[PDB]
């Protein structure tokens, strides 16, 4: 019943991986100071020669990568969406803006984003955002605090994928960095996802391996 994951781009800086019939994830690679070299996952969902994704690696040379696949695969790339205002999640919005592709986060993410003095989404939604890919539609969700306080997932229900983003952990994964974190929101938050998404297949994390429904009991479990 699982679905035969499948490479479909590897660089030096990108990997991307489908990891059902309409998503994939991209990761690149983030070098940092307390916990090494780290691995930085984004989704894509395409569906009907369309595209969304959902998060920009941290540097504009990794994006314009991201994007060049995306062209060559002769994709129409509708829209970005900024998962929380951190690097990780909106560093190369610049590569999207170049090539008119709208993007969109969390209505506080573009405020955190312009304090911090970090590329900003254009679009601001505040509770739940439903973009279109082909004929199919994929949905930004706020349930709450956690990893900031801007946090939001992004959905895709016809393969039940759920991108939880820096919110969500991977399996036996640390807590990472909660220098902007809610520690007290974080399982309240968690629980409202599962309890929303019972029927998940997969839930990518921010970083780490990619699974199923575990993540996110083992992510509320680590804040409880
Ligand atoms: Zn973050
Ligand atoms: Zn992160």
């Amino acid at each position: 019943s699982t679905f035969t994951e499948k490479e479909v781009y590897s660089s030096d800086k990108l990997i991307i991986k489908q990891v059902s019939p309409h998503t994939y994830v991209h990761v690149s690679f983030l070098d940092t100071d307390t916990f090494g070299k780290v691995a930085c996952n984004g989704m894509i969902v395409i569906s009907d020669g369309e595209a969304v994704v959902f998060d920009t690696p941290s540097t504009s040379n990794e994006t314009s990568e991201l994007l060049s696949f995306l062209e060559e695969e002769k994709l129409q790339v509708n829209a970005v969406v900024a998962t929380h205002f951190h690097l990780d999640c909106l560093g190369g919005l610049e590569a999207f803006h170049a090539r008119n592709i709208p993007s969109y986060a969390f209505k506080n993410t573009l405020s955190l984003a312009s304090q911090h003095d970090f590329p900003q989404p254009q679009k601001g939604f505040s509770d739940e955002l439903t973009l279109k890919v082909g004929t199919k539609a994929v949905f930004v969700h706020y349930f709450g605090e956690g990893h900031t306080q801007d946090n939001v997932i992004g959905y895709f229900p016809d393969d039940q994928v759920l991108f939880g983003g820096c919110l969500i952990k991977a399996n036996g994964a640390g807590k990472g960095n909660l220098e902007d974190a809610n520690v007290e929101a974080w399982p309240v938050t968690v629980n409202k996802i599962s309890t929303a998404y019972p029927n998940l297949r997969l839930v990518i994390p921010g970083h780490g391996n990619w699974g199923d429904k575990t993540l996110l009991h083992y992510t509320e479990t680590l804040f409880k």
